[PDB]
């Protein structure tokens, strides 16, 4: 834990600050000692795809050896008794922290900065995520308890549709984080590890949620044109490891990052070959083509074929669920013409920053209203 251990240093700082005696000042600076070899293990921020042994590393390394040895001697002071002389030399670990801070903590500046920044969108957004999520939570919690005392487990289908309530569930409890996020003109109290599991949860919930509609197509396919409770369920498990798994870089690339110098602090993506695009472009290919291509194939027959009523509340699910991607899609494909410099002008950056969290709303609004689907 890197963050904590510099709340654990500016924290025992200000207690050196306010001392007295030689022993209060000691008791401080061993603990911060501890909290420097510990961080000094870490991996910072923008080291993301280098090696422990890199010269990136190597460096990160050395300048907590700075930081120790500038405890070790302070501390050669409040051993010796001398309180004065030693909060003086305390006061180095801000050069240091100045230093740390402009290296690993800053964002580098877009030439459009203020793109996307309106007061509208910090009023609607977060009310629009309030919505989404209190009635999700009741919407969604009414449809995992029916599934336990009407449907009871009975068909193959119920199953894939108690996980997408429960997937639906993780997704929403995180929200509150993102409604504030965006209420607070986008800055990030909550710290570092929420900055990744809140993250890591939104793109579970798209590769979750398309894998258990992929999974109720050909369900419905085999169901009724070709006429397994325990491989259904086999499945499911196995879908929530690949969702885990597929969204794994929003726990390695996520980090709370100051921007141009400011208090204000995002959870920002580290993006830093240019294969981030080249790879950032096989989630749009295995989340769209390889469902879509198969969910579209498997209804067009059925549909045409055609049991019936959980057919339609599938259906409903499927078609708003796709469509809802689509407005999206196009932003954020216009978002990476934009990040590569193939698109300079900055109201055509606003006009895409802005669009973005209304897009972002639409292909989550499902969480929702999914729940409403089963009523029917
Ligand atoms: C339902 C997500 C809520 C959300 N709104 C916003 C903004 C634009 C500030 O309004 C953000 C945000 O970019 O920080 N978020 C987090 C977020 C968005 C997309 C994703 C995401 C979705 C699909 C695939 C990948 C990602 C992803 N992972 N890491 N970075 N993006 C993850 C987290």
């Amino acid at each position: 834990d890197l963050e904590d251990n510099w709340e654990t240093l500016n924290d025992n700082l200000k207690v050196i600050e306010k001392a007295d005696n030689a022993a209060q000042v000691k008791d401080a600076l061993t603990k911060m000692r501890a909290a420097a070899l510990d961080a000094q293990k870490a991996t910072p921020p923008k080291l993301e795809d280098k090696s422990p042994d890199s010269p990136e590393m190597k460096d990160f390394r050395h300048g907590f050896d700075i930081l120790v040895g500038q405890i070790d001697d302070a501390l050669k002071l409040a051993n010796e008794g001398k309180v004065k002389e030693a909060q003086a030399a305390a006061e180095q670990l801000k050069t240091t922290r100045n230093a740390y801070i402009q290296k690993y903590l800053i964002l580098n500046s877009s030439d459009c900065p203020k793109a996307g920044r309106h007061n509208y969108i910090f009023v609607m957004i977060p009310t629009l995520y309030s919505i989404i999520f209190v009635v999700g939570i009741f919407g969604n919690s009414l449809v995992v308890i029916v599934i336990y005392f009407y449907m009871k487990l009975k068909t193959v289908a119920s199953v894939f549709l108690l996980n997408l309530a429960l997937a639906d569930l993780c997704f929403l409890l995180t929200l509150p984080l993102w409604a504030v996020y965006t209420a607070m003109e986008y800055r990030w109290p909550f710290g570092n590890y929420l900055c990744k599991i809140a993250s890591a949860s939104v793109s579970f919930n798209l590769y979750a949620s398309v894998f258990l509609l992929t999974c109720l197509s050909i369900d419905r396919y085999l169901a009724i044109v070709h006429p397994t409770m325990l491989v259904a369920k086999v499945t499911c498990i196995i879908i929530w490891l690949l969702a885990g798994l597929a969204s794994l870089p929003a726990i390695i690339h996520r980090n709370v990052f100051f921007i141009e110098n400011t208090n204000i602090t995002v959870c920002a993506f580290h993006y830093e070959s240019t294969l981030p695009i080249g790879l950032g472009l096989t989630k749009n290919i295995l989340g769209f083509l390889f469902p879509f291509l198969i969910i579209l194939t498997s209804y067009t027959l059925i549909w045409k074929a055609l049991n019936d009523d959980i057919f339609k509340i599938i259906m409903a699910i499927v078609l708003f669920f796709f469509f809802s991607w689509i407005p999206h899609q196009i932003f954020t494909f216009l978002d990476v013409l934009i990040q590569l410099g193939i698109i300079r002008d900055c109201r055509i950056a606003d006009i895409v920053d802005t669009a973005m969290p209304i897009t972002i709303c639409i292909a989550y609004f499902n969480n929702c209203l999914n729940p409403l689907f089963y009523g029917f």
